[PDB]
């Protein structure tokens, strides 16, 4: 299963770090 | 807005948990190191980057030796004693182009000089602070629920244009000769010229692309979880280093500044307080420093706000309260002392903070932070100690942090939606539906294509009056000022000329997204209902 970071990777925008809500 | 009001909960709030703050960041053992060093990467290279570009544009008064000592100081001090430790402090890009403005109008100007440019920017940054301490006292901070994303977004837009101007400035300028070296050497001859030119164009674009693919490395399937973990934290500084290895390929075949190298000093060389040249000043001069310093003001209320505000996001689950009033009256503080000292001031940077709450965070299977102080003040210490190996970053080719400035401004845009927006206004009518096909932000289904391509219209001619204004010799250090005209323009003349749940949509205070709909799903869409067919070739 994907790690702690794995995750936050997709559901963190990159160029602010904002969540994603889908 | 009762005066000293926010400060003092701020204060009262913050100081219930300071012992805790500390203990826990010890009660975390060695596995602190792990974030710490995450994040004094994510620090230390765009500070250098930064250090160059003042280098080039105050004809050497200000390094990255000065860039590193405030972005390290700044940082210590706000984890011994700031707010919110999440809170990442730096030298950032507009402070930088401000800098330019000032040295720019100093140099030109008999009675400043080169010789008093510090002298002047220490009564800016103490105007600065002046400003930032009656912004807290006031209450000004009660009121950042207002910087919506109209604004943030295109500010983000602007820097990523001066990013990348600032990248291709650089590589341009390899092909030349430097302002002030010996024009006389072999290095700068036009043939070695010529060469330098070439291998920075390939230093930099190979920075470039190995950067942006060593992003993506925790969905890769080959490697171990760690391996790929590592590339994913730690590709930029590892693509640094490959690349300064590799330019040192050809160093026994070729003259000595081949490529060029880092132009900041060695502070440790024989050859190397502004207070006492403050009061040689003339009086006139001491009064208009108020002009860039009120700019400047405007631009650390805006920033150090969002950038604590993206820290503190809700989904975070934090326990601790907020901080923003006495955090700006800190700020205050530190800039004061950076303009003392004779060192551009710092202040909360993005993406950096969020990151540091990220790397801070575990999932509960729920996410749970460990919020602390220990790992802001260790890798402000790291980022001071980066000053005593200035000798080992002076082996940094040039065309390397060229490339990382280039690295910059493309990843300001994978999560921005005025550039999603701009993207989807360039895309052809009867390709829509292949928008729909993919993740997407839900103002594509919720609201009218027309609508969307009027205000990305209105954003896109804002963003381009302001990089314009940018260019104006000394009108330029106005554009904060266009900044903050934003803030009004949303609330009170937009929804005159457009309706409510639509401004609302475009303007979504959190990520609205929605998932990929199926073809037959996408057709049905007023957006998607133009669909052509594939041609016999597509197929």
């Amino acid at each position: 299963y994907p790690g702690d970071l794995e995750i936050l990777d997709e559901v963190m925008t990159r160029s602010r770090g904002e969540f994603r809500h889908t």
